[PDB]
């Protein structure tokens, strides 16, 4: 009994709705009457398809367990008082005006902005990684921004617990995360269960911040690899020897030789410390790729770096990655109980 454009009934607490929609259901802003601030509300309607259930549960479990200035929280979650009556779930969050994807369509960023956004991306990422979680879908639309340049990472639906022991797979194994921000190893021999997959995406985001265009816009699964290799050049023998997978190694060896395009050719207006950090994020071999704490400690970020102000999670995270649709509904109901006066 309160609509927008569908039903969007968010109790007595939240009023003066206004569409911003099509994200997960639909998104509105709304006046919060207990805190008198405007806030964002996302309506989730996932109990039909069993995969949107999994993404929803995963996202709720993470959002509630994580507490960090550069990671979007869930201030409130609204659903029916019973499982029977629960059809929709609404997640209430800090209202963030824009995201980096929308910003970059229209705005050039000064070096000071690039530096600050990157610092905040990596500060959030350090927390995430310290919990043994991988985000796995970092991209400019998953980076929210407010009018005062605060950056918050959102969308933990593809997130997983890190599992480097079980990261190997065969050549051309299908993947779900967004193509342009996929590390080379996803196409070759990785399931994306190590931390280095997120650092690659961050590197892609940096490159995008410096030029306002995706650095590796592959049209489909292997074109992505040829984009990467067209800039980085052919992998060294020693990087090839880290790929044991014969199908992947022989594929790479079949390719004509390509030299590196130097970053300063691609990004002639860029701060050279920015390009050095970029280089180290967009390293072909995931074993040699810089880690989140090394990136924060890089000279480019020296105006911000302060590890005592770069918090870590209080304990490791415990196993997303799995259950029929009816059990999932029940877990979601149980995970959201703390917001019920009930």
């Amino acid at each position: 009994a309160a609509a927008a454009g569908q039903v969007f009934d968010v109790g007595p607490r939240y009023t003066n709705l206004s569409y911003i929609g099509e994200g997960a259901g639909m998104v509105c802003s709304a006046y919060d009457n207990l805190n008198k601030v405007r806030v964002a509300i996302k309506k989730i309607s996932p109990f039909e398809h069993q995969t949107y259930c999994q993404r929803t549960l995963r996202e709720i479990k993470i959002l509630l367990r994580f507490r960090h200035e550069n990671i979007i929280g869930a201030n409130d979650i609204i659903r029916a008082p019973t499982i029977e009556q629960m059809k929709d779930v609404y997640i209430v969050q800090d209202l963030m005006e824009t995201d980096l994807y929308k910003l970059l369509k229209t705005q050039h960023l000064s070096n000071d902005h690039i530096c600050y956004f990157l610092y905040q991306i990596l500060r959030g990422l350090k927390y995430i990684h310290s919990a043994n979680v991988l985000h796995r879908d970092l991209k400019p639309s998953n980076l929210l921004l407010n009018t005062t340049c605060d950056l918050k990472i959102c969308d933990f639906g593809l997130a997983r617990v890190a599992d480097p022991d079980h990261d190997h797979t065969g050549f051309l194994t299908e993947y779900v995360a967004t193509r342009w921000y996929r590390a080379p190893e996803i196409m070759l021999n990785s399931k994306g269960y190590t931390k280095s997959i997120d650092i690659w995406s961050v590197g892609c985001i940096l490159a995008e911040m410096l030029s306002n265009r995706p650095i590796f816009p592959g049209k489909h699964y292997l074109d992505q690899l040829n984009h990467i290799l067209g800039i980085l050049g052919s992998p060294s023998q020693e990087d090839l020897n880290c790929i044991i997978n014969l199908k992947a190694r022989n594929y790479l060896l079949s390719l004509p030789h390509k030299n590196k395009v130097p970053w300063n050719r691609l990004f002639p207006n860029a701060d050279s410390k920015a390009l050095d950090l970029l280089d180290k994020m967009l390293t072909f071999n995931p074993h040699k790729r810089i880690e989140v704490e090394q990136a924060l400690a890089h000279p480019y970020l020296e105006q911000y770096y302060d590890p005592s102000d770069e918090p870590i999670a209080e304990a490791p995270f415990k196993f997303d990655m799995e259950l029929p649709k009816e059990k999932l509904k029940e877990l979601i109901f149980e995970e959201t109980a703390r917001f019920q006066p009930g």
